[PDB]
């Protein structure tokens, strides 16, 4: 046949089931993709006056404590030593962080040790008990305190979100956000870096093999009766929008979504870092991305004089909006329920696997996007595939 | 013969040396060492109390952008990737450092970006032309401006050297150092880390080789006459002091030394980093280092509720102090002309040769013992055991 496998969607979750069936089971494959590009969200682009890698559906960095997925995505490319960190804009004052002994001693004056340090968050928060929270604020100052929450938490929460904090869930906050020492990794996983190509030539290489075909600016569902009339044993992985592949016939789940403003600024540097958060409320965007910083191993191909950044926002999905984040309020989850029920029953009768963040109403990092496919591959569709 | 190659001392520079004769030359080669142990100032041991990796002659940090000194070190240890990183405590503040962004929004008490901070110390330093500057003091004036110079270099300077800045070299500093962004990395090298194993291990390894022999507790002074006898036709690569090989004829050579007070505390963290510079007058010491944050992926090893630290003092080398850093007066730099043309003598006729840092009074970081060492294989040993 022409194909063994059809796959919905090229992002991370996408590429991995194909790329595994075609090179580990020498099927053919052909990935059906909406838009005009492969890798989903995850895609890059360079900016045309500056040449600067940018993104388009939010920044991306890689990072993963998973060998597995680490050791898989080296076949593909190659990655830099990029360590991610990030910067606090309180007050006018650019705050080291997340919350350690360098915001610490930034936020109450003076330098404090491990251990008085340690004193001090117990006094902070002495007010209220963890285990007495009845939301996302007491739940934050139950752990910090007052003064360290309404700095560098309450606002940028209540700009993310769209709502006052105290109308959050406790569960939203699950362990102490302060560091007893000066380490400002931002992230803890054992394995770091940025693609040393760019995301979109790492996404292209996982598609590049003989047994793979790629349509792109093609909609499942305006072609899929013909496809799978071509050859109706082949299975299909779908990693579109779930309750749209159901007609929405149990409602409409929630989604926030981010508008980007990206400038081309006359300077060669506008903060001197990649992220700079803003944690106070008269800035409506939560952060700010300067692009050529991701890459400074890239520097003399960079502009001199010119510089790309990107202000982000966050608010409610809606009707034409890209869906990025799961709002899972419990009507969310009821309907998610029955659509994981109908969705089942179409695997079953239809051999229409469903995974991925749209597939299955989950937020995914890419390495756990990636490992999600490696699992459904080895457990479900080698079998489907014999 | 029982040897073909003699190598006074076992630092970097006669173990890069000795491992090149024996692996690429096939040559016997035997070392003799003064001290206890091999390796020389870079060598380590763990802390008997609590097993951590500490040093005795200064903490080494490995660093270079020299890729066939990266690999060739890389035959003989694997490294972390560490990536050092200081910080600066002046009037009961921990500063982050080097001068940049953070310094300059942590001192000056608000966020400046790169355009503003370059407008800020074009500002601060006006006072001076560095063209005009007569000393130290005076030339750091005229690049950073007085503010920083006195708070972050005077009295750290005025430790080090023992004396005042003012009686210092315009020419000691030569470079703008401040940085117009929020990178904090210490070394600018394109390679770094430490070795996985520790130092110990490291220089064990380059010095074990079928074809070298290894004599330690041995002064070359004492048992010259008896090892030359046994093969008049070696030669002699000699790393020891350059001024003592030729009984001081023409005077001492002036060294600094330095004193480390090693304390084990009863706390597992200190100061929450590897390295904290003392630049107030007020401590004696330069510096304190905390030596379980060089490794944190040993963290399981260490012990939770113990650390070792050490405060490092810096003074002129006296008889019996170990000389670390050359002192370069222009006293020095004459009688060290003069033994220049004694060692070039005893070349000739002795076919001994001089080398390394107290060989040839010059302080040498690792990477450029071993590039030099490296140097001296390739256009001098090849040719002189042929
Ligand atoms: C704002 C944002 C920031 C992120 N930052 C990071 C980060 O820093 N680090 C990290 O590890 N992860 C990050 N992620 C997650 C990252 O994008 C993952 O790779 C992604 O979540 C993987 O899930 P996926 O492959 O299912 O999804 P997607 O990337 O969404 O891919 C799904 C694909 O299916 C296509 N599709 C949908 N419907 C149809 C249809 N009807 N027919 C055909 N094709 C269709 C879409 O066009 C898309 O290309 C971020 C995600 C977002 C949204
Ligand atoms: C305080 C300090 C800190 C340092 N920190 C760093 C750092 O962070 N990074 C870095 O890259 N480098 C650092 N270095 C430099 C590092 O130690 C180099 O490896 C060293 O300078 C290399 O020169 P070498 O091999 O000639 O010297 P040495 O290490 O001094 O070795 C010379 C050897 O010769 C032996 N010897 C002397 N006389 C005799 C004799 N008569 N007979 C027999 N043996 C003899 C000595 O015992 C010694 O073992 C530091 C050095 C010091 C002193
Ligand atoms: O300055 C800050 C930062 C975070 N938060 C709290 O932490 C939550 C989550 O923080 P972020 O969304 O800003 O960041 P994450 O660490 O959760 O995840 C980040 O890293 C991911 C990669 O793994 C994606 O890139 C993602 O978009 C990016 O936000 C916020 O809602 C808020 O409650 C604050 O209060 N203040
Ligand atoms: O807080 C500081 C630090 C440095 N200096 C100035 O800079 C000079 C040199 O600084 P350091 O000796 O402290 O450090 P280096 O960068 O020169 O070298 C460091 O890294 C080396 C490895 O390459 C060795 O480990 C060495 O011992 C260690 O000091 C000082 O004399 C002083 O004039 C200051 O004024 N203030
Ligand atoms: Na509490
Ligand atoms: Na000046």
């Amino acid at each position: 046949s022409d194909f063994d496998l059809i796959v919905v969607g090229s992002g991370l979750f996408g590429l991995t089931v194909a790329e595994r069936a075609a090179s580990q089971l020498g099927k053919k494959v052909l990935i059906v993709e909406k838009r005009s590009h492969l890798g989903g969200n995850a895609y890059s682009e360079a900016e045309p006056e500056t040449g600067i890698e940018i993104h388009k559906y939010g920044a991306h960095l890689f990072h993963t404590s998973n060998k597995r997925v680490w050791d898989y995505v080296n076949q593909f490319t190659a990655f830099t030593g990029y360590q991610h960190r990030v910067f606090a804009m309180h007050n006018g004052t650019a705050y080291q962080f997340p919350m350690g002994l360098g915001l610490i001693n930034q936020f109450f004056g003076r330098y404090y040790t491990p251990d008085e340090a340690r004193e001090l968050i117990k006094e902070q928060s002495a007010e209220i008990d963890s285990k007495d929270a009845t939301n996302l604020e007491e739940k934050a100052i139950s752990l910090i305190g007052r003064p360290l929450y309404e700095a560098f938490i309450r606002d940028y929460t209540a700009k993310q979100w769209q709502t006052d904090p105290k109308e959050l869930p406790a569960g939203n906050i699950t362990r102490l956000p302060v560091r007893y020492n000066f380490d400002n990794r931002y992230f803890n996983d054992t394995y770091e870096g940025l693609p040393v190509d760019g995301y979109a030539q790492w996404l292209s290489n996982m598609a590049d093999h003989e047994n793979i075909e790629v349509r792109l600016d093609t909609d499942w569902f305006e072609v899929r009766e013909d496809l799978r009339a071509q050859n109706p044993e082949a299975p299909v992985v779908y990693t579109g929008p779930l309750d749209r592949y159901f007609d929405y016939s149990e409602g409409h789940l929630g989604w926030r979504t981010l508008d980007f403003e990206t400038e081309v600024l006359n300077t060669g540097d506008f903060q001197g870092t990649p992220v700079m958060n803003y944690n106070d409320a008269e800035f409506p965007y939560t952060r700010i991305h300067e692009f050529r910083h991701f890459h400074p191993e890239r520097e003399d191909r960079h502009p001199k004089d010119k510089t790309v950044i990107m202000k982000e926002y966050s608010r409610f999905a809606e009707e034409g909006d890209e869906p990025y984040y799961p709002i899972n309020t419990p009507s969310d989850r009821e309907m998610l329920f029955k659509y994981r029920e109908l969705a089942d029953a179409e695997t079953e009768s239809g051999k229409v696997y469903f995974g991925g963040r749209l597939g299955t109403y989950q937020y995914l990092d890419m390495h756990m996007a990636i490992a999600s496919a490696l699992s459904m591959f080895d457990n479900k569709l080698v079998d489907a595939l014999k």
